[PDB]
């Protein structure tokens, strides 16, 4: 499913982002466009042999199973298929997990670069939420 940035918002806002760990919904929005561009079957291959899936490109080597990243550590504790469903639950709970573990939003690397100090309540002006 490729959702419209404020349908995203509000899905997220249902299940609880906005404010999570401090990180105001924005910032979610904002990661969501760059890691994916708001698609959910968003797959891409690392140099490490590991694949990014979804709508906030959660990796293989540590918190999901695709069965072909050696040494996966599957902390999330699900198959990364399940990442790619219209669905956004599975993605935003495995992603609360990855934004508690010690550097915050910064396990994105599209959101460091293109989010973070940014004006990012942007990316929900005009939404009904
Ligand atoms: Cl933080
Ligand atoms: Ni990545």
């Amino acid at each position: 499913k490729v959702f419209g940035r404020c349908e995203l918002a509000a899905a997220m806002k249902r299940h609880g982002l906005d404010n999570y760990r401090g990180y105001s919904l924005g910032n979610w929005v904002c990661a969501a466009k760059f890691e994916s561009n708001f698609n959910t079957q968003a797959t891409n291959r690392n140099t490490d042999g590991s694949t990014d899936y979804g709508i906030l490109q959660i990796n293989s080597r540590w918190w999901c199973n695709d069965g072909r990243t050696p040494g996966s550590r599957n902390l999330c504790n699900i198959p990364c298929s399940a990442l790619l469903s219209s669905d956004i639950t599975a993605s935003v709970n495995c992603a609360k997990k990855i934004v508690s573990d010690g550097n915050g939003m910064n396990a994105w690397v599209a959101w460091r670069n293109r989010c973070k100090g940014t004006d990012v309540q942007a990316w929900i002006r005009g939404c009904r939420l």
